[PDB]
């Protein structure tokens, strides 16, 4: 859907700004600082996961630029599993939310988070 | 969830931009330049739909910033009439594609972006 590299690139950005909110917005929550309403998180969450899957698609070959590291391309297999594994992270954390379960929504948070670091350490310029 | 105006307006910014690819992806599809799959287009107007409902929660009161027009907050049933409006023709998109039914969609599609005009209009700096 990008006509141009700088297309994929905004795209990507984008997604992955409105995931940094959509994540972080529970920070607060995750620590006891804001209350924990059940219905709230899980409806965030849904909204989270529908994100967490859409940046992907805007690595395609041949779409270098921003801040994304060329070792994306160079092993298409290894961002794979970082971003299939994030994925599924999320998972946990959707699991966690449906369930109503704070101890569990608190330790898949810190999981996701740790992701989210796995993946950049590897593939994004300082 | 945003710190500061500037949080609010990335937001906002973001969350218009990948609206603006998801509904602008499918407009070789709706002018049958490109192929017509009822399963795709059916989850790509899921996107949509999720998309379409988190810019306005991104221009409280106070956000004033990028190019958002100051008449958003100085008739704030009126910008809500638009937006629900909007979210009304994204509905009928969803059942559109959710029926599998292409003439439905074509028709809905002119529609969404005749809405999202009527926006502009009003309440986006040139
Ligand atoms: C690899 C599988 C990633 C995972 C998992 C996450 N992110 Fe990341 N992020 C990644 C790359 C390669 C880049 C650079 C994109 C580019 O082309 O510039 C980024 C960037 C971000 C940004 C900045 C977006 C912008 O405005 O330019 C943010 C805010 C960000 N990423 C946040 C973020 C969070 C909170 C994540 C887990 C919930 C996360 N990312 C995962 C690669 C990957
Ligand atoms: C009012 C109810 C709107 C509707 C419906 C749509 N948009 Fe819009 N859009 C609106 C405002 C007030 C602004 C400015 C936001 C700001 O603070 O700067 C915008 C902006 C955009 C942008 C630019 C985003 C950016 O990168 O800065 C795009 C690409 C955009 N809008 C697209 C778009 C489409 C395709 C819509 C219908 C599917 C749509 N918008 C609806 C207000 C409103």
């Amino acid at each position: 859907q990008f006509a141009k590299p700088e297309d994929a690139v905004k795209y990507r950005q984008s997604a992955l700004t409105l995931m940094a909110s959509h994540f972080g917005r529970m920070t607060p929550v995750v620590k006891g600082q804001a209350p924990y309403d059940a219905v709230q998180i899980k409806a965030n969450v849904e909204v989270l996961k529908t994100l967490s899957a859409l940046p992907w698609a805007a690595f395609g070959p041949g779409t270098e630029g921003g801040d994304a590291r060329p070792e994306i391309w160079s092993d298409a297999a290894s961002f794979k599993q970082k971003q299939q594994a994030f994925q599924d992270n999320i998972v946990k954390l959707s699991a966690a939310a449906d369930a109503g379960d704070l101890d569990k929504l608190r330790a898949a948070f810190g999981d996701v988070g740790a992701s989210c670091k796995a993946c950049h350490d590897a593939y994004r310029k300082k």
